[PDB]
């Protein structure tokens, strides 16, 4: 069943569902309305913003710092990447006009926030990958965007994504105490 307490386009924490939720499968994130597509990476409309994204390994060139990560669109490498679709949806939640060079943020935090799932397929390069299933961390908002082109010489869309969340990171020590306190524990089907 979809999401229904939030519409479908709701920026922002999905009420009810804290910073450091953890569910098993996919279908489990998307039926909180955290994550909505079940395989899709990103989720945003051209027009309005992107709405949420899952780290699940993507690009070699992507770094994650926990607090802060890079991030790679999609498309194309075998064609130019586009600023259109998703990755327009992206951009659009930087606090900046939309720039088919690339933009920064005037001031980060009054971008459009980001929920960001990580998936334990970010293991394999990321120190913050849970070792199993998803995990909700919070709201991010998007400093920059800028194209680029690698060795195979097609144009990539990327992205540089900071944290603004009242609650701590999952991981640290001030986030366990609250994963405790809110009594979370792995989420499966019912």
């Amino acid at each position: 069943t979809e999401c229904t307490i939030v519409p479908a386009n709701h920026f922002g924490p999905i009420p009810g569902v804290p910073v450091g939720t953890m569910w098993r499968f996919r279908v489990q994130v998307s039926e909180s309305g955290v994550h909505r597509p079940h395989v899709a990476g990103i989720h945003g409309r051209s027009n309005d913003g992107a709405y949420s994204l899952v780290l699940a390994g993507g690009y070699e060139d992507d770094v994650d710092n926990g607090n802060y990560f890079t991030y790679t669109g999609s498309g194309g490498q075998s064609s130019d990447q586009k600023l259109t679709n998703n990755n327009r949806a992206l951009a659009l939640n930087c606090h900046s006009p939309i720039n088919e060079k690339g933009a920064e943020a005037e001031d980060w935090r009054q971008g459009k926030p980001v929920r960001v799932v990580r998936n334990m397929k970010g293991g394999k390069h990321s120190k913050y990958a849970p070792a199993e299933g998803n995990r909700y961390d919070g709201i991010y908002k998007v400093v920059k965007y800028w194209p680029e082109r690698g060795k195979s010489g097609f144009l990539v869309w990327r992205y540089l994504l900071r944290r603004d969340d009242t609650e701590p990171e999952p991981w640290t020590r001030e986030g366990k105490d609250r994963t405790r306190q809110l009594g979370l524990t792995m989420q499966y089907p019912e």
